[PDB]
């Protein structure tokens, strides 16, 4: 399969305002192409029935040739009640290479503060880490990290 991992962390104070601010960098760590087209991202959240809105602020490789949807679970699971998918129009990583940043912005329909303490892909962190709380996925298969439960 293809080898690819997420870093990531929260835009800074974030957490209890009313963004949620995922930002996103995608490597590819394997041996073999990816092809950015086949691979989605789920980012996984407590949207607590409230309407999700999408910003892309900037990404390396052109917000225009990022896609999204939210996604709402059929139910409940801890830390998640939605995901935001993303997407990608094109590009390629050669081995080694990455996405470069990513940087999203979700609100609510209200614009009311979100609380995103338990969310289960959200964590403050002081610099981009590797996480395997916001998943990736080839051609809809799972091929890093863990899926809330």
């Amino acid at each position: 399969m293809a080898s690819i991992s997420v870093q990531y962390r929260a835009g800074d104070g974030s957490m209890n305002s009313n963004q949620i601010r995922p930002q996103l960098q995608i490597k590819n760590n394997g041996n073999t192409t990816v092809d950015l087209k086949d691979v989605t991202a789920r980012y996984w959240y407590k949207a607590k029935n409230k309407g999700q809105n999408f910003d892309c602020d900037y990404a390396q490789i052109g917000c225009g040739n990022v896609t999204h949807k939210f996604v709402t679970l059929h139910k409940p699971k801890q830390g998640a009640d939605t995901y935001l998918e993303l997407g990608f129009k094109n590009g390629t990583l050669a081995p080694g290479a990455s996405t470069g940043n990513i940087q999203l912005r979700l609100h609510n329909d209200d614009w009311s503060n979100y609380a995103q303490s338990g969310d289960y892909s959200f964590f403050k962190s002081n610099t981009f880490k590797t996480t395997k709380k916001i998943t990736l996925y080839d051609q809809g298969k799972l091929i890093w990290g863990t899926e809330p439960n």
